[PDB]
Order: C-alpha cells, then structure tokens, then sequence
DNA sequence: TTTTTTTT
C-alpha cells in the first residue's frame, strides 16, 4: 500500500516547515508506536505530540519509501508557494495580526501547562523595558505604524548613543516581534549584494553600528557605513523597487522593508538626516547596571532582548481597541491572566525596584 | 483520470502569471469547494474567484498528483513564451495599447463595486500633479511619443534638482504607468556590466540618482555614475542592439529601451547633456508641502507615486483622438464617469485648494 | 497518434531559430485553425504563415504533449550544431557572403515598409562619404579584398591626419561594415595581455588611436603606445598563429585578424612604418564639415557612421561581377531600386552641394 | 529477492556515519561469508564486527544492486536530518550530556580489556594539566557553565601569555571535549567571508594566536587579527543572528558559538577587553618542562591535547551533582573504577613528581 | 526498427570527433539521400564522402530518434575515453609514428587531384628551407631523436640571432611538426606559475624571446626572462616531476617536456649555458630575403611556417630505414611519387636558383 | 555552470 504525499503536505503546512531535512527528520520520528513514544509521554515539543497519532500509520509506509526526498520536496514547495501567495495578496496589516498569532500560540505554550516560563520573571522584563525610555509603550506603538503604514521616504529610525546604551537591546526585541533580519553595512561596496539578498520577502530590516568617519574625535573607529549608506538612498526611500540577489538564482525584484539603524555618535551627512524620519537617543543609567547584576535571570533567559517581552508590555499597557478586531478577542484573554495574576501593588513593587537599581524580585 | 495540463496553463496565461512558485500556491487554492469559498464570498482577489468555479474539478485532480511542480513549469513556459513572441513581432504602438489595457482593466476593478478607493481622492492627486510643472500632461504625452517612436540618439531625458523636487515621484509614476524596470549607475562599470542585462524584453527603463564630482561641494558627494553614462552610449544612443546577460540561461541581443536618468544638481559632460532630448529642471514648490500635509491620504495610499493617477491625468487633459481605435472606445467610454462624478467645478476647487495648500478635499 | 519530433526539427532549421523559448512559443501559434488565422489573414509575418497549415495538425497534438520543452531542446541542438559544422568548414569569402546577406537583410527593413530610414538621406551619406577623398568605392573595394585574402604581412592600414579630419568616423564606419572590435595600446604592458585577447576570433580588428611618443613635441597624447605596437612585430604580420588571453579564462592560439591602425600625426619608427600595405593622410575640409553642419541628419541619424552607407557605396558604384558570384543578382534589384529611386543627377546634384560645401540634399 | 533500504538506514544512523563514501565502503565489507571474516575475528573494528553477521544477508544483495550509490545518498540524509532536528530542539545542557557520552563510550573501550590504553599514563596527564593553573579543575567547570548558558556579550575567554606556554594545548582539549572548530583570523579582510563559514552549527570555537599591530619591541610580529577582531564585534556579542556563508552555498542565518581567543603578549585595546569574560594569564615553567622532557610518552600519544584527559580531571575533581542526571549514574561508575586503581597517594606522588621536576612516574 | 549506437561510435571512432555538436552535425547530413549527395559529388569533404554511402541507412532511423544527444555524448565519450588510456601507455615513439601518419593523410588530399595546392609550390618551400642553415635535414633528424628519447639534461636546444633572421619561423615548423606550444617567460615571478600550466600534457614547448636584462650595448632592451629560467633550472633538466597549475584548477605532476628557446644575443650566465644540448645561431643572409621578394607565394600560402613543408624535406633526404616499420609503406610510396614528379635537376636547378636570390622558378 | 577563482 502506498504513502500518501497527501498526509505529508498537510503535516508541513500545519508545522509551517521551510526545511526539507527539518521534515524529513520530524517526519521519520512517528514511525514508531506512537502509543509509547517517550517523547509524547514527556509533551517535550508540540509539533510532535499535537501529530504523531494522527500520522503514525502513513509514517510507517513512509519508512520504507524509496522516494523519500521527492515527497519532502513536494511538502516544502507548497509551504513556499503559500507564503509567496500571501507576501503577494496580505495587507501590512494582516501580515503583522499573522505575527501576533503565532507569538500568542508560543506564549500560551510557555506559559501553558509545562509551562516552563515565570510569568513573573517575563514581567519583571517588562519593567525593565518600561523603564529604558519614557512613554517606551507609546514609542513601540509610533513604530509599529510607520512600519505598517510603510510611508515612502518616511521608513527608517535611527538608534543613537554612546556604548551599552541599551540600543542593540530594544532592536534585538523590536525584530524578534515583527520578524525581520539584521544586516551588515561596514563593508566594502561589492559583497553588498548577496548581503542585502537575504531582506528578499522579510518584513522589517536592522543595520547595526554603522560607521561614520573622523569617529576618533569620539575614539570610535572610522569605517564604511555611512558612506555605504548614501550610497543607497533609494533602498532607504523604499520609493521604487529594487533587484535582490541569491546564489545559483535568478534576481527577484521588489520594494526594500523599512526598519532601523543603530549609531555611535558619529556625524551625518545630512542627506541621510532627511531620509530617517524620526531619532531617539539613548543614554546610560547606573541603576539598571545595578538591577541588572542583581537579576541576572533577567539576561541569562534572555528576557529583557525578546519580542515577547515586548508583546506583554504592549497588552499592559495599550487599550484593546488599539489591536486588530480577530486578535481583540485574544488580547482580553491575556488581559484577564496578567491582572488576575499581577495586582498592580506587585507590578509597582517591581517598577519601584528596578528604579532603585535594586534586585526587582523581594 | 488524470491532471489537465492544459487547463492549468490556460489559468497560467489568462493570469499572465509567470512565477512558478506564485502559480502553483494560487492553483491549489482551488481544491476546496468554491461554492463555500469564503474568498469568493468576498470577491477579494479577481485572479482568485473568477476562476475557483471553473478549475476547481481539475484543481481537485492536481491536488493529488507527484508531478506538481513539473506541471507547473510547462505552464509558466508557455506564457513566458508568449512574451517573447510577442516581445520582438509587436509593433512599440501595439505594446502599448496592450499596457494601457492592463492597467485600464485594473482601474475597473480598483474603482469597481468595491469602491476600493474614492476616485475622489485619485482626482485630488491628478490635480496635485499637473500642478507640478507647467503644462504637465502635455510633457507626458510627448514623452510617451518619445518612446514609442525611440529614434535614435534623440533617445533619453534628463531630471534635475534638489532632493523633494518630486524628480523621483515623476520617475516612479511614469515607470508604473510604462512598464519597465529601474537601474542604478553609481557603479564599478564591471558590476553594471551585468546589471545591464536586467533590461531585456522591456519597454522602458529609469536611472537613478547618478553622481559625479564638482557635486560634493554640497551636501552631494560625487560618484562613477557620471562618467559610466558619459561612457555607456550604446545603450543610451539605441542606434545598435546589444547583449544582455542572465545567470544559468543563455544572454540575448536586443535594442537597448530609451528611459530617463535622475539627478541632482552636478554638472554634465557636454556630450552627454547632447544625448539628451531634453532636461526638466524640478525645484522646491513650497505650498505643495502644506497641501500634502493636510492631504496624507496621498502619501499613504502612494497615489502620487502610481502611473494609475498619470491615466487618469491624460484622460482628464488630452483629445479621445490621441489614442489607438480599440481602446478608444474604452477611452470614450470610461471618460464618460469623471463628468458623472465631477464637476468642473469641483476639480477647479480642488486644484484651487491644492494651490491654497488646503486639504485637497472641501 | 503522436508528435512528430522530425517537423518541429524542419521548422527550427527553416525559421533557423536558435531560442528554445522563441521556438516553442512561435509554435504554439499553429495550433489554431490555419483556416481562420488571423495573422495568416493579415499577412503580418511570413515566418509564421509560410508554415502554419502544414504544420497546424503536429501543432494540435504537440500542445497536448506532456514533454513540450524537450522536443524544442533537441530542435535548438540541431541548428546551432549546424551553425558549428558550417563554422569549422567554411571560407573566409564564404564567411564574407554571409555578412553581406545580414546587412542586405537588414536594409530591406531599414527602406522597407516602415520606413525608418530615409533612403535619400542615407544616400546623401554616401555622396559625403564619397567626397572625403578619392574614389572611395574603389578604396573601400581595394580594402575589403584585402582583408578577404588576408595575405600575410600584407594586412594593415595606417590612418594619419590631425583631429576631426575623419579617422576615427571612417573608423566606425568601417566596424559597422564588418563587424570586429577595436583595441588600446596606448598602456603599460601588463595591460596589452587581455586586451589582445579581445581580438580572439573576430573576422576584422582595429587599433585606437595610439600614444605615439614623438608625439610630445606636437602637442599630441603620447606615450608607450607607439613603442609597444613596434614591439609587437608578428602579430601584425600573421605568418603564424600566437596566444591570447581572457580574464578568469585560459590562453587560446589564433592566426592574429588582419586590421586597421589610426593616428593624428606623430613621428614613427621605420621598423614599425615598414609593417604597412597604405598609410593616408587626412585633411580637414571646410566643405565637410560645413555640409555636415548643414545636413545633420548624416550626424543624427550616423550615416557617415553607417556601414551600411558604405554598403550603399558598394551597391551604387561597384559593378556587379565584383560582388560575392551568386549574390550579385540580390545587388541588381538593390541598384535597380536605387536606380529608379534616385537619378543619377540627384546623386550628381548631392554631390555638388557638398563640393560647394553646401548641404547635400540644400 | 530484494534490497532492505531499511537495513542500510539503520547501519548509518547506528554507526551515525555521514560520509556516503565511508558508509558504501564499510557496507560492502559485509558482503563476504561472515562466518570467515578474518578483520571479525581479529576483533580490529566495532564499526564493522559488530554489525556483518547481522546485515551480511542485504550485503550480499546490496553487491548486485545498480542503485549503490542512491541507496547510500538517502541514509546519509537521514543521518544529517536527525542532525538538524537536534539542533533546533535540544538545550545546550542536553547537547553536552551527549557529547559526554560519546567520550565516556569512547573510553569504554580505550581502558576496556581489549582496550590499548593506559589508565595510569593517562591519569598521569591529568596530573600535568592541574599544575598548569590555579584550580585547574575549578576553571573548567566555570567554562563549561559559561558555554552552556552563553549568556549574550559575557560569551568568550581571552587567553594570553608568552609562547610557549600551554595555551594552545589548553585550547585543544576544550574543543575536543565540547567539539568546535579552530579558526584563523589573520587574514585579509575578503577571505573572513568563508573562513567564518566554518562556525556553521558549531558549539564552540576557538580563534588561535591572533596577531596584534605594532609594538614589535615586544619581539612581535604583526597581522591584521585584533583589526579584524575590534571589527567583528557582533559575532562575539551574540546579542542577534548572523549570516554565514559556504562555497557554492546561499547565506545561512544563526546566532554565533561563544568561544576562546588566544593570543601572544601583544597590547589590546579596551574595546576587545570590554567583550572578554575572563583573562587568563599563562606563564611558562621550568618545572614543567624539566618534568616533561621525562615523561615524553605524554606528548607520543597525545594525552596532555585530549579531551578525555579533561574529562578524566572532572571526574576525579567534581563532585556527581554537578553532572547532568542522566550521566550521574555512568559517571558513579566510573569513579568506582578509578579509586579501585588509584589511592590519593598515587595521584599525591604524581602531582609531587610533577613540582620536582622528576619523571612523573616512579 | 532502431539506431546501431555502435555504427555512431564507429564514426566518431574514425572521424576522432570530440564535439557532441560538431558529431551530431556531421551525422545528420548523411541523412538525405545518399545518391544525390551533392557533397559527395563534388569530393570535398572526406569525413563526409568516405562514409555517407556506409551510414545512410543507420543516419534515416538516427534522424527519427528522441534521445540523440545521448547517443552522441556516448560516442564522444568513447573518442576522449581512447585518448587517455593512449596518453598514458603510448611511447613518445609511437607517438610520433601517429602525428606524422595524421599528417600523410593530409598531403595526400593536397596533393591529390582534388589537391588545391601544388607539389611544386611545396618543394620550392623545402629548397629555400634547406639554404637556412647547414646540414638542415641532419639538424632536423638529431632534434625529432632528441624529443622522441627526452634524455635528462641532454633536452633543450638554444636558437640566438638577430631580428628577421628566422628563428621563430623554424620553431613554427617544428612545433606544427611535434605539436605542443609557445610560452612567455618575460614576466613577474607571480605569473610564471598560471603560464606554466600551459605545458601540461605537451610534446614540446618552445620559450619564445626570453629577454636577457641590460645589454643595451647590443640595443637589446632588457627584460627579466634569463634570471627567471636560471630558476627554474629543474624544469628544464628534466629528472624529475613538477608541479603545474591551471586557472580555477588543480596541481597536476609530471615531468616538463623538452623543448626550445630563442633570444637575441644577449649575455647568458655559465649555469643556463651549461643545460643546452646545442646552440644554433642564426643570421640574416641578403639573397634570401631577394629570393622571397621574388617568389612570395611562399610567404603567400605560409609554406616556410609549415611543418608540411619539413616532412616533405624529411622525405627527400633521409633514408627509409630511419622511419618508423608501420609507416614505412607510406613513406616508400611517398618517395616514388616525388622522384616521378621531380628530377633532381629541377631541385638542384631550385637551390642554385636560391643560392643567387632570384625567384625559386624558372 | 555558477561561483569561486582570478583579477586586482
Ligand atoms: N541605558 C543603559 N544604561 C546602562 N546600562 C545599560 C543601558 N542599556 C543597556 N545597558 C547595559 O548594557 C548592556 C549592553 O546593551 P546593548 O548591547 O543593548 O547596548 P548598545 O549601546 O546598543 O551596544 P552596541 O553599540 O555595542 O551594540 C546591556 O546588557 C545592559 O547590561
Ligand atoms: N517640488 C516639490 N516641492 C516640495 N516638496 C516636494 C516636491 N516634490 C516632491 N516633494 C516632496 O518630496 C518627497 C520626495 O519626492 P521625490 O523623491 O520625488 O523627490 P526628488 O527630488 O526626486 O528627491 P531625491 O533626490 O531625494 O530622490 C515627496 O514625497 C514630497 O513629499
Ligand atoms: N575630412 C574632414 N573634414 C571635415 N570634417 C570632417 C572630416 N572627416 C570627418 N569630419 C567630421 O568631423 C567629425 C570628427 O571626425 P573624426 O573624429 O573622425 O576625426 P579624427 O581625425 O579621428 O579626430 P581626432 O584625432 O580628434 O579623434 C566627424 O565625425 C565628421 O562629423
Ligand atoms: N607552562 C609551560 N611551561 C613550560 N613549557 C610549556 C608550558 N606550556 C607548554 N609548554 C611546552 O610548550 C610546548 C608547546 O605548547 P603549546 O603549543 O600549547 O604552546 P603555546 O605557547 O600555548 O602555543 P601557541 O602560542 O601556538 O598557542 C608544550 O608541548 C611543552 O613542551
Ligand atoms: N636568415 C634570414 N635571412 C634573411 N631574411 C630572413 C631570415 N630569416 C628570416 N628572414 C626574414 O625575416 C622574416 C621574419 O622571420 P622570423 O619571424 O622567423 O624572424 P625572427 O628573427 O626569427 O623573429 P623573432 O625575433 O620574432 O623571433 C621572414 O619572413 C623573412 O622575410
């Protein structure tokens, strides 16, 4: 009796699987007796205890295939064709309520009945962030729009300040939410273009510590970044489409996604002055050094650099009309847990903490 | 039985889809049942639901088969084929009657039933931009003669001034309404040697932003670009065909399309200013910024950027008799609705508005 | 009941078409009813209506064929196999005869239906070639049978007059004919390597205008160039076969083309001035330029530039027995064109204007 | 009668083997009578005399087959496939209980009766090893921590001091022991683009002995390593993804391995200081080398390099808690066997050997 | 019924075809019915005629096949397969034995009826060859010896003399006599080493105008080649293998075959000097260049560059016994032909002739 | 056959 391709399309669409070996190798596991499948019994990863049931007597036939990275082809083809479907037809909007879905679905895992994520440390973060700025929620929100509303010309926000100002900090969380990419401009002018390939179909984009000249003024090293990126003015301008690149492949031509630089303080041409719509500088503050290294979980789990956190501040802080009118009904779910399970008092003792420089948890 | 590859690539060219991947997603749309099809319940993509009802028995059929992407590759051959054919035995008048059917078909969409947008607020930037510069329609319609005759030598054009000129907004509306695609030339020749190649089987194509010294005096740093056009007369003169390249697949040789090179304000070398028809001289038009202020459902439905508004510009301005018979009778016809929809009047109080620097609309 | 692979093979061979995708889309065509063909009807292109109705019933199951593109792969395969079975065997006047085909080719479109070239304007080129200096047919008709031969040693003409006095016109002209490329010396002697290599099959070469050294003392652009082409003794002389080199490529041996070298005026070592069949001087002539200023089209248009005016100049002086054997009947109904289009005595009076250095057609 | 692909699979994954080569090769062995195989017999390999009575049937099957090489391709794939799901999935901790268990087989059979092993000679390089540092066995413990949490921008360990004097050796035996790659980095600034490549999946790397600039007084030489480093601080802040490159390979995006620098006794400036966790400091010793010089049987067989040496140090010094769960059980074991063969005075007397200077063993 | 795949690899067998699209050409033409065969009638081409009558039948059915470029790679890949397994099992003197048959075959169409160029054109060649140099067919037999043993150290053989006084005319013979190629060793040290590479696989190479440095004493302009052969020493003493490279290629190791080097008469250090077998000094004699100026048609048709032209002196001066028994046949029928067409009063007419300057015929 | 190499 035959394998069904059918079956196995339908598992990497659900999994939304990009990689042939990633699916060759989930796939193969269900082979075995789901009935006693240790890794079930454990619930160690939903994208195998949600299916191996479903798909264990397809998998068996599956392990004897001799076709067996054709069919895994096919599978990761569609998954694909549905995303170039969608990149093709979704409004901004859409794709980014798409986002939030999917960080809610990892959320109600983390915080789930394995729940191996304390939510109170993952607020903890939260103050943190709050505190990093003023008005930071409203901040997030100015952002979010202009990337959603995509303005020609009006596309890009720059990141400036001495070191461990935190910048790199709130970019890493701003990326992980929108699910951009980073990318290198400190280079010299040719191997720019398969760099600037890999921003083919992302959403948002990153340049990190881009560098100006006459830096050691400021004992910064002068470098390529700057003039790299007058250079580019029309990627910035996001005003007409552009050619992207890949190995072994074809140009695909497209408008180049908004998003952010970051900057010690060097000088500007101000021809890139015109072109970033909006700046904000960040500068150091001794009390967060101070919590910091009383709260290390804080760093050590990564939280305070991770969309995640960004998405509980949002919910804290944003009225429910402010979110999409399909996701408003997971947002008051959300709504519900954080207040039942965070009195204000706990979140202003946290906030209070954190402003002392004090270890935030007591 | 078995897939119709033929129904397949007659979807393929009726869509004139030509992306394997984008093809093979859309198809498989259609193997749910259109008669519950929420999509065309809500008529949001033509390409989708004029089609779901009729291919879906086939659909059904594909969705089951182990030669998917094969199938698909024949298909997009045949419409890819039929540019070429088209590419070299169509007359450049013919080619553009067809574009002028594209873009009038999705003008009845866009101002469809759905009212997708208000022609209204399209009417506002068709007044904004014939108040760009003098006699404004009239310089698009000698610009298309332009090239549609493609004589020889008398072949490209020149925009110059200061950044926010709107130079680029010309271009990009200009190249949506055409078809063609954008370069840059601020390049190591031997880059833009393969570049180049990107303009095969077009109409037309636009240079972006080219630098040179004498420039950097202010604010406007010099670069290649200057020298590489001076130095690039075959492809701007058109009195020769020539080689353009492409990766894992054969070159062509083919007369190089005219097009318009973007500047701001170097100097020229006098040979190239003679291998100009003619140079625009864009500057700062001050209550234009108050007005587009007020108006930033311009900016954000990106109408003046968008060829769309430039048609309904030429259909406003010019004589039924500057088109081709076939779709004069379209011309005529839709023609009809801006005196349904306006009066005089009204577009005299609006362009009167835009001169004021008011919100266009009142 | 099947596809004939034999007749799409005849087509390929008979359209000689080279483009798989041009192939396949060229045949699809014939799978409508050539009964009602419109473009049958119309007339429009013989490559597609020479062969519709004999091809039509392959045509109808070659587009229900399942393996469309490789039938065409085998087809393209034949042709250019010919071409390199042909290019192997064939003579340099055999290779001759064929680039005057092309170029005929080309003019009965240039004067053909469209248009596109005002055949007394492209004549009055020929008068003003004609008058540069004497009985150019003759010159022109001496060169080519020389470059035909390709005697050694006797391969290489020298061009030396002052600036604007015609050289490097005359140059561009003659490469239009003839196909070949042009070549700099005028470098340091790392750069000559590659530069040769440009040389590499080509059926006719020319040098730029060299750096003489002994050219300081007159003011001319001067250096090594001179000195380098001394040098290279043999390469000129063509009594044997010599390396050349490509960037990224291997070395390759070639009997080195015969060709043309251009100077202004400099001093010259005899060694090199022996290595010579002609060398002529250019004058500046008033009545030249002065016409030219009054009959720019032969600027605007290049027919002093045009080959194909010298080709005209063959046509109209040359008797018809100095022509390749057979397509010297081709020639007679291009002299009797040009015989009934144009009287001798407007040839005559053309020629009188600019003996007045009036402009020709004044 | 036909081939079990099955069987092939399993030998792969058993064997982990992921060289097509390497596994048709030893596959085919298995094809002659195993009831003679003279390489079982001599018990030489556990690769293959583990495993030919069991797969000899398919062997001989396999030895007709056309298909050898497909065969072989698609088990390779299920090898690297089972690679990749760990990757995403595993926790740090995990991959080393892994790795750990791989060398604790490893020494199964290096001290097992057919093992070639001496215990005691390698018990005598540990002895070596704990007089090279302060603590030795307490630093180990805090790199392991410091790998596993990789805490982002508090990722990597700067080791520095004259030549000669253990660095490197040091460096070895951390890299065996987790597995990572050694990389170079003096280099000019285009080759970076690939050698960096080599982090691709990696848990740890090493750059070795980077070059400083300037301060030759110090007897140095110089090279552009700490330039290139003082540029590349991304990849050692891990604080976001990076993208990597392989030959004939598209990008590939991951977060960076924290690792080890080495380096001779040039200056640094503070920039690279601000990313180092820990300095350490190593000094050359005469005792050391005096001991060495007798106990050269050290250095024959590689003892002082070897993970297992380091491993071997841990389970003397480390108390079992500190050992993932899983392995306490196996590292118990072990620990059994080494006090059964060695009284603290054993180990006393090594380590006092060590300091005189004398052979270590007497 | 179907194509013999072994009647198409008979043919490229006999034809010794390496090009799938030069075979499959050729093969199609036997196609059309071989009675009428205009190519066969007019007795052109030979790898046409001698065989079209032979593979008629097989060449309809080839002409109805689907797959033919696979037969084609088939054969092709039988014809390079022979070429291998040749170049390592042939002796150097079979090899000679096999170029010298190629080119009796090709005298015997030159010179049969069908032969376009004249017997007595080709001895006048061998007359004027014969005045260049004393002994000149002794010279010729002891340098084709010297190649065929490649004795070590006794391997390389020195021409010097002025300019135009034929030195690289007589290597042109010998190398089209030999096969092999030219190098330039007049170069920076870095490029010596791709350059080197041209000499793998090669019979024979030839150093062309290695320049001594200084002796402008002489007017011989210095370069750098004689200090780059003083290194390369034991490529030229042959005892040993070497390492050769190619562009995006590997090493390969073998000895460096003999060969030949021609300067002006620089200065020679006592180490170069000392690894020639022989010099041979060359010299401008008047009555010779007055014998060219009146009997061009040996430059004309590049006799004296022809190693056709040695083999005929070969012929007339040596005995039979001296060549090899398999073509000894050839070479006896060979003479009777020439001492039927020439007495050796004509010869002897020919060289006094020469020896006074004046054209070789009377 | 691109890409890597080579060109630089
Ligand atoms: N505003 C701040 N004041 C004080 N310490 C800060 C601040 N922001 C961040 N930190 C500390 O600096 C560390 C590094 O932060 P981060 O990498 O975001 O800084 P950065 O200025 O963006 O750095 P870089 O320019 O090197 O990318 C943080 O982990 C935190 O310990
Ligand atoms: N003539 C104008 N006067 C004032 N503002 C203008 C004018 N034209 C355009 N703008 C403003 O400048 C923005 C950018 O216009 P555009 O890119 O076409 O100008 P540009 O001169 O081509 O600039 P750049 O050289 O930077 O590309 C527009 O979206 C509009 O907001
Ligand atoms: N003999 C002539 N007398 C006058 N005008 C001429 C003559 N020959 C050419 N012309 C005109 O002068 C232009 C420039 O001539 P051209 O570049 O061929 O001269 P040149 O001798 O090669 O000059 P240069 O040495 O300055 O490059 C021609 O394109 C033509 O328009
Ligand atoms: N601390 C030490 N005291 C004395 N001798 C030492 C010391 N460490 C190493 N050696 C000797 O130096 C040899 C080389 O050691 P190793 O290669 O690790 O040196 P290194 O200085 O750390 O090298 P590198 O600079 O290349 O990393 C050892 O085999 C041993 O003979
Ligand atoms: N020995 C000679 N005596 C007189 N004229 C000669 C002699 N050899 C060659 N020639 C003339 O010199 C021309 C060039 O000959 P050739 O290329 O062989 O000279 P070469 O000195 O060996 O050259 P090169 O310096 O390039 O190696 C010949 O075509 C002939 O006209």
């Amino acid at each position: 009796k035959q394998v069904s391709w059918k079956l196995v399309t339908e598992y990497a669409m659900e999994t939304k699987c990009d990689d042939v070996l990633l699916l060759l190798g989930m796939y193969l596991e269900f082979q075995y007796s789901f009935e006693m499948c240790l890794k079930c019994i454990k619930k160690e990863q939903p994208s195998h205890y949600k299916y191996h049931e479903k798909h264990y007597a397809n998998a068996a036939i599956f392990a004897d295939s001799k076709n067996q990275k054709t069919i895994c082809q096919q599978a990761v083809d569609t998954v694909l064709a549905k995303k170039r479907v969608d990149s093709l037809q979704l409004t901004r909007e859409q794709m980014l309520t798409n986002r939030f879905n999917d960080l809610l679905d990892r959320m109600d895992i983390m915080f789930g009945s394995t729940g191996s994520a304390d939510i109170e440390e993952w607020m903890a973060g939260v103050a943190w962030l709050h505190c990093l700025l003023p008005k930071m929620d409203s901040v997030v929100y100015d952002f979010l729009k202009c990337m959603v509303y995509n303005i020609p010309k009006k596309r890009y926000w720059l990141f400036k300040g001495p070191i461990d100002s935190g910048k790199t900090t709130l970019a890493a969380a701003l990326l992980e939410l929108c699910g951009g990419k980073a990318l290198n401009v400190n280079l010299p002018l040719d191997r720019l273009n398969f760099e600037l390939g890999v921003a083919i179909d992302q959403f948002l984009v990153v340049f990190e510590d881009v560098k100006g000249t006459g830096g050691e003024s400021r004992d910064l090293p002068s470098g390529q970044g700057i003039n790299n990126l007058d250079n580019l003015r029309d990627y910035l301008d996001g005003s007409v489409k552009v050619n992207l690149e890949k190995k072994h492949l074809n140009k695909r031509t497209q408008i180049f996604p908004p998003g952010i630089v970051t900057m010690n303080e060097y000088s500007v041409p101000k021809t890139l002055q015109a072109r970033f719509v909006k700046q904000i500088d960040f500068r150091p503050k001794d009390y967060l050094k101070h919590c910091l290294e009383r709260s290390e979980f804080l760093l050590e789990k990564r939280i305070i650099q991770s969309g995640i956190a960004l998405l509980l501040m949002l919910i804290w802080y944003r009225p429910v009309a402010e979110f999409a009118q399909s996701i408003q009904s997971r947002i008051v779910e959300w709504k519900e847990r954080l207040d039942k399970e965070f009195s204000l008092s706990v979140y202003q003792k946290m906030k209070f903490n954190v402003a002392m420089g004090i270890g935030v948890l007591d």
